Order: structure tokens, then sequence, then C-alpha cells
């Protein structure tokens, strides 16, 4: 982790002690491993909840739920056991503690097991399982001229009575919380995203919520796909966003406007973006996923390990920042190549913290980190986002003023800034690589075999921030052709393969001064007319499997065709700009490209016409 940042080993493996209560007797007991961090703020007191695995890190062993709390931002802590297991056997355990804060109360939901030695999803029945809720009340005193906190943990109550034997077809077996930190919805509901099994041993996610302060609970009727576990959720613009774990696959993300009655995959923003390993073929993880306000902008924070080592090692814990449009990698929170899987991020009084695991030889500690550097970076990126959105929106468009340039769904913008080999994203998330490029105001001039710029889509590798483009996009640019080509040459497009030979949608230009719009695999029909040196406005749109190509605000003749067979979903390799950037491709595009914009939707007619009219006003050169 970053410059200026620091940590301590707070929950220390084989060292920290907790008050182990059995049969009315308490003994300070050393704990082998601590896992499943949840870090929250209750009325100014920081509270950290986790598993205390007494003798071993094996999942199916002796576990109580431990809590530490601090009134001085983590400088000093008191320690308690928030929830004890049944003591029925040497493997009795309360597990996957999931926390909600409302007023001065901490709602903690745990699974409770008595004697099984096997993993929960493997169970053929529910005989060893219960689902419990404990409430902790947090009070503060200023006696003695100091702040003293205390937390009184009530007895756990079983919520089993609220679990229906049947759901939309299936028969239910067990459920648990998704671990970490859940929420109170804007309407006051307590909301836990939960992981549920059926008699087929399939796992799936749902919304489990209470409209009466936790006295009664209900299930939404919809669900995730099968295979989605450990769900984590936040509320964004009136809707729940449910971020799920999928072992051996990319993470799936869903939105619901009705407490889980209906679930829609968020294909246009966050779903399938985050991979659980470099090859997305290893176990997933628990993730922190919260909505916060920083310097007045509403955003989301998300953590997940990169897992270069594989299996459940889960090294290299990374933190991400997004506004539901752009997706920025803040960086690695953990240190070196240490194993570091589960985590919890907290933003309190304009300070950022992380409670996370470190794992050596299957012995786990939780470190408590002060993310000083990470918050500095975050605030710089958010400033950049605000500044450019402000710039675009402040432009008085050719009428007094016409309609504003749209920033809604604007994800990336290539304009004046660039280096010898990169065209820089003004929004700072994804740069394009270049070859044979010369800098010019608000863009690049390209020439020669192998020339052009490449804006990676699936090529981003593990984490694919532009996976929305396989469902809808609008890509815009101003282009100027300097030489008549020998035969069709490319200007702009979306490629389905690494070379650019198989295109989803694109535009090329030919020796007869015609345009060559390319609609999927359809045979190309040249059309319209172009002139050398003239600056043209180009827009490619794709939505609902149909692509269109506009020139100067006007649809090329024949635009509006099918570019995706309704069976399949595309896997776009990259966008190419100003050529293919492939030496293996024989084309030589001699062109200047300025002001490339990528939106995560199909722009409408008015929007398209406004961008056309304000071409010469949107560049970044004059304002840095
Ligand atoms: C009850 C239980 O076994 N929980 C385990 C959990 C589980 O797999 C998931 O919460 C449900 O599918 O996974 C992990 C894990 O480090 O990957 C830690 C927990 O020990």
């Amino acid at each position: 982790l970053a410059p200026g940042s620091s940590r301590v080993e707070l929950f220390k493996r084989q060292s920290s002690k907790v008050p182990f209560e059995k049969d009315g007797k308490v003994t300070e007991r050393v704990v082998h491993s601590f896992r499943l961090p949840a870090l929250v703020n209750v009325d100014g007191v920081m509270v950290a909840i986790a598993d205390a695995r007494y003798e071993t890190s094996f999942d199916n062993s002796l576990i109580d739920t431990v809590a530490k709390y601090s009134v001085d931002d983590g400088e000093t802590w008191e320690t308690q056991i928030a929830i004890k297991n049944s003591r029925a056997s040497s493997v009795s355990r309360v597990v996957d503690p999931t926390v909600i804060v409302k007023g001065n109360k901490l709602y903690v939901l745990v699974g409770s097991y008595n004697s099984s030695r096997s993993y929960w999803t493997s169970h053929g029945d529910a005989r060893d399982w219960d689902i419990l809720l404990a409430v902790g009340e947090v009070t503060k005193s200023t006696a003695g001229g100091k702040i003293t906190a205390s937390i009184k943990w009530g007895s756990p109550v079983s919520l089993k009575e609220f679990f229906p034997a049947e759901m939309e077809g299936m028969h239910t077996n067990q459920f648990l919380g998704g671990a970490g930190v859940a929420i109170v919805a804007s309407n006051g509901n307590l909301v836990y995203p939960v992981q549920v099994t059926n008699k087929k041993k399939q796992v799936f996610s749902k919304i489990f919520y209470s409209e009466d302060e936790g006295k009664t609970w209900k299930f939404g009727k919809g669900r995730s796909a099968f295979g989605c576990s450990e769900p984590v959720a936040l509320e964004w613009e009136g809707k729940l966003i449910i971020n799920t774990r999928v072992d051996y696959r990319r993470r799936l993300v869903y939105e619901s406007s009705d407490m889980g009655n209906t679930w829609l995959e968020a294909v246009g923003t966050l779903s399938r973006v985050w991979g659980p390993s470099p090859k997305s073929n290893q176990p997933g993880s628990q993730s922190s996923f919260t909505a916060v306000t920083i310097e007045g902008m509403r955003v989301m924070l998300f953590t997940h390990p990169l897992n270069f080592k594989g299996r459940w090692l889960r090294d290299r814990l990374n933190l991400w920042l997004t506004d539901n449009q752009r997706i920025y990698n803040v960086g690695q929170v953990s240190i070196g190549d240490e194993n570091s899987a589960y985590s919890s991020v907290l933003y309190k009084d304009d300070k950022l913290y992380c409670l996370h695991e470190i794992n050596s030889n299957e012995v786990y500690s939780l470190v408590f980190a002060r993310l000083v550097g990470e918050l500095r970076i975050i605030k710089s990126v958010l400033q950049s986002w605000k500044n450019w959105d402000s710039h675009l929106s402040s432009i008085c468009t050719p009428a007094g003023c016409g309609p504003a340039v749209t920033t809604v769904g604007l994800v990336g913008f290539l304009s004046h800034s660039a280096t010898k080999t990169e065209w820089e994203d003004a929004y700072r998330c994804v740069n394009a690589s270049t070859a044979n490029a010369e800098r010019v105001p608000n863009g690049l001039k390209f020439a020669g075999v192998g020339g052009g710029a490449l804006w990676p889509v699936s090529q981003q590798g593990q984490n694919q921030r532009y996976h929305f483009a396989n469902h809808a996009f609008t890509l815009v640019a101003s282009v100027t052709i300097h030489e008549v080509p020998k035969g069709a040459s490319p200007l702009l497009g979306a490629s389905l393969d690494s070379s650019g030979g198989k295109k989803l949608l694109g535009l090329s230009y030919d020796k007869r001064h015609q345009w060559q719009p390319i609609y999927g695999s359809t045979p190309v029909t040249p059309t319209g007319s172009w002139e050398m040196g003239k600056r043209y406005h180009v827009v490619l749109t794709m939505a609902n499997k149909i692509g269109s190509v506009y020139i100067d605000g006007e649809p090329l003749e024949g635009s509006g065709q099918t570019v995706v067979p309704d069976e399949r979903t595309p896997d776009i390799s990259h966008f190419y700009v100003g050529g293919y950037k492939r030496s293996g491709m024989p084309t030589d595009s001699r062109v200047t490209v300025n002001n490339v914009l990528l939106y995560n939707r199909q722009l409408n007619a008015e929007e398209i016409r406004t961008l056309f009219l304000s071409q010469d006003l949107i560049g970044t050169e004059a304002h840095m």
C-alpha cells in the first residue's frame, strides 16, 4: 500500500485474547485465526466485528463472533464476544456475521451450526442449522471529562420462522448473510442480501428485509442466477445494487427497485466487470461495496483481491472507485505478495480506513489500515471527473444557447493529453495505446502501416471496465482524411478479434471518395461522399443488437441494421481509432482524429445533433 498510509495488526493471530464464556465462566482465551471483517461507525464509535476461530482456520470449527470498539479512531480498543456459539461440540459456530447500523443499534445476522464437519452448501438437510439475529446497543458517556463507550449485546433470536419451505418452484434448505456490511434503505427498511440453498444444493442470492425494526422479516420473490453467493449490497438512486460472488467466473451485478421482487442484471454498468483471478478460473471472494459522499459527489467503493496465486490464497487486495459510469483502480491496499482476501472499507469524518485479512500458512490476522494515500488519489480523480463534466456542460451550444452537451453516461474521453505511446483518458480510467502518432491540438495524427490507437475492451484482461459496450454504446469522433487510400482503410470501430478483421460495427473510407460503413458480417455497400481535409463528425451507435453510423449528424444510407445474431452476446476486443494499430494489417490510414467520446448508451437524435454542432468547442487543450 501507498505513501503516507499505515497499519497495525489489530486482531493478531495466535496472540489476541477474547472473553470466552462457557457454562457461566469467563476466561481470556488466545484465538488462532480471525476472519470475515466488518468495520462500521455507530454514532462516532468504530466497531469491528469478525469471526474468532479459536483452534484453527478451518471453516467448520469452533467460532464465536468477536467485536472490538474504539472511541479514538482506532488508537485504542476494547474487546468483547458479541455472539457465542451453542457450545454443543468442538465445531459449534456462528458464522458469516453480517452487520447493519441503524441509530445506535448494531444488527448482526449469523448462521449457527452445532456439529457438522462439512461445508454448508454440501448439506442434504437443515438439521444442523439455524439463523440468528443479535442486537447490540451502543451508548456513550462523557463522565470524567472523557468519552467512554459501551455495547450491550442482547441474546440472539432465531429467524427461522420467516423462511418459507418453498420458493417459486423450488424447496429451500438453508440461508446465511453475505458477510460484511449491509444497509438501512432510504425508506427505513433493514436490508440483508442473503445466500440461499435449495434441495438441489444450488446456491442463489435474494433480498431479506424488515419493515419493522427487525421484528419480522420477508423475502423478495425474485433472485439472482444460480451460482451467485456471498452477495453484498448498497442503495443507488432509489435502487438496490447487489454485487455477487461467483466461483470460477466473473462477478455478476444486479439492480432491484422493489426489494428483490425483480432483479435485472446490470449489463450496462458493473456486471461481469470484475474477474476473481487473472484467468477468471479460480475461487471468488467476499467484497466491501458501499455508497459514500466524498467532496460532495455520491460514489461507490468496492474491494476484491486479484488472486495471482490462485485457489483461495487471494493475494493483492485492490480498491476501486466508481460513479456508476467510470471505474477507476485506486490501487493495492495489501502489502507485497501477502495473502489478503476479505475486507471492509469505512469512510468516517473524511478519513478512510480498511480492516482486512492477512494469511500466512492458513493462520489469519486482521490488520487495521489508515488509507491516507488512497483517499488523496480518490479526491484527485473525483476532481478530474467533476471538472470535465462541468466543462462539457458549461459550453453554450450553437443556438443564446442550444441544448447542453450530454455528460449522462459519458465514460471516456480522448482529447488533448497524450504521451509518446498513450492517448490519455481525461476521466483517468482507461488509456489507449498508440503507434505512429503525432500530437496535434485535441488529438492525434496518424500515418503508415501499423498506425492508429487501440482502446481496450476485453483486452483490459482481468477487470473489464468496458463490458457494457457488448450491450450498448455510442462512440463519437471528429476525423480528417489527409490522403486518398489505395483501397478501403479504417477510421473508427469496435473489433471482435485481436486484428480488427472481424468487426461489430465500424467505418472505413475508400479510393472513390466514398464511406464504407460496416455492419457486423453484412456485405459492405459504399455510400455518400467525402472530401480530403474536411473535418467530419462521426457517431457509431449500437443498442438492441442494431448498429447505425452517422456523418455530420445524419444517418448513412442503410444504417439501422442488425449487427448481433439474437442468440449471442458479443465479446468486443477493443475499439480501434485512426487505423488498426496492427503492423500485420496492410492498411495505411493517414488521418487526424480529435475528441473521442464513449457513452454507455445509445444517444438520441437531439444529443447527436448537439455534439455535431459543438465539435470545435469540446476539446481539453485550452483548459489545463
Ligand atoms: C459457512 C462457510 O463455510 N463460510 C465460508 C464462506 C462460504 O464459502 C460463503 O460465505 C458461502 O458460500 O467462504 C469463505 C471464504 O473464505 O471463501 C469463508 C467462510 O469460512
